[PDB]
């Protein structure tokens, strides 16, 4: 059962700004059970593809989180990055606003109107965003087991128990973080899942931002992203070695893997 998309991946073309699909934009008009919403979605990928869900952190929108849009969609996702009703928004709802992103674009799916109308597979999905909103993916992943995938960064909430996920989850962490210190949010919360494939990537000298619009690891960071995504969600098993290896970068300080073949 896999979906494939797209070339042979390389290490340069996965570090690339962009895959290879051009990629376009929409605002949502009316979004459903979440605040704002931006779909990012390639033309031409040659089939449909999955669709990933990115949320923000406490007090943050979209521009925190808005590269990974382009940088997804350009190798063959849908990924719609939102904005939350209040900025001030807690993990358990900010779960709930990621999965109703996901059915909104479910629903533009199956809308003859919509610029993204048959383009998603809605049963490949997954989770992904920043701090409160990598807790909220979590949840999602917790609470959504059929999720494909889950790639929260430097993830903040008050427990660290996820023991009950399944869904391969990548977490990106910032080594001096201090606002969600690795060793009681990042590290303890990855230590937590022993039932799935499962990854740990600290990047070096990282700031909580690390992973954000910005960052100066982007070809790390979107490397190994995308690579986890087309794995997992695409069972794309020509990126099996992008997905479960050692990057041996010293742009990362710490990397943990368990339950990931490379071939």
């Amino acid at each position: 059962g896999s979906h494939m998309r797209g070339p042979n991946p390389t290490a340069a073309s996965l570090e690339a700004s962009a895959g290879p699909f051009t990629v376009r934009s929409f605002t949502v008009s009316r979004p459903s059970g979440y605040g704002a919403g931006t779909v990012y979605y390639p033309t031409n990928a040659g089939g449909t593809v999955g669709a990933i869900a990115i949320v923000p952190g406490y007090t943050a929108r979209q521009s925190s989180i808005k590269w990974w849009g382009p940088r997804l969609a350009s190798h063959g996702f849908v990924v719609i990055t939102i904005d939350t009703n209040s900025t001030l928004d807690q993990p358990s709802s900010r779960s709930s606003q990621q999965m109703a992103a996901l059915r909104q674009v479910a629903s533009l799916n199956g809308t003859s109107s919509s610029p993204i109308y048959g383009k998603v597979d809605t049963a490949r999905m997954g989770v992904m965003g920043w701090s409160m909103g990598g807790g909220g993916s979590l949840i999602s992943a917790a609470n959504n087991p059929s999720l494909k995938a889950a790639a929260p960064q430097a993830p903040w909430d008050s427990s660290t128990n996820f023991s009950s996920v399944t869904v391969p989850t990548l977490i990106f962490a910032c080594e001096n973080d201090s606002i969600a210190p690795v060793n009681s949010s990042a590290l303890p919360i990855y230590d937590s899942m022993s039932r799935n494939a499962k990854q740990f990537l600290e990047i070096n000298g990282g700031s909580h931002s690390c992973a954000n619009s910005g960052n100066s690891n982007q070809a790390l960071i979107g490397k190994k992203g995308v690579a986890w995504m087309k794995r997992f969600m695409d069972n794309d098993t020509r990126y099996s070695t992008f997905a479960c290896e050692n990057p041996n970068s010293t742009r990362v300080s710490d990397f943990r893997t368990a339950n990931c073949s490379l071939e």
